[PDB]
């Protein structure tokens, strides 16, 4: 018989865009997206990936699943492309699951206590 094994290389093409999905306290890992694909295909990919870690499984909406990035929230139409994001390099962004607001707190938002 025969056998072989030749092969390594673990850097990130200029083709291709680096992202970093994060979750809840941590836990990330680094994939690769086209700047043709759409959060969809991301967020999709990603549920693709991994098992399962998370009790809910059975719904299906670029709503519910939205992508966060800077702090920003991606649109579902939205693409790599569009994102004129640079190859060859790493994006940090998080993911969450909810058809509304993770918590009761909107940016630019200034309160009246009653005092002068």
């Amino acid at each position: 018989g025969s056998s072989g094994s030749s092969g390594m290389s673990s850097h990130v093409p200029a083709d291709m865009i680096n992202l970093r999905l994060i979750l809840v306290s941590g836990k990330t890992k680094e994939f690769l997206f086209s700047p043709n694909d759409s959060a969809s295909d991301i967020a999709k990919h990603v549920y693709d990936n991994w098992p399962m870690d998370w009790e809910e499984e059975q719904v299906s909406s670029p709503n519910i699943l939205r992508l966060i990035y800077q702090g920003r929230f991606l649109h579902g139409n939205v693409t790599l492309g569009a994102l004129k994001l640079p190859f060859g390099k790493t994006t940090v962004m998080h993911l969450v699951a909810r058809e509304t607001l993770p918590e009761p707190n909107s940016q630019g938002q200034r309160s009246g206590p009653s005092s002068g």
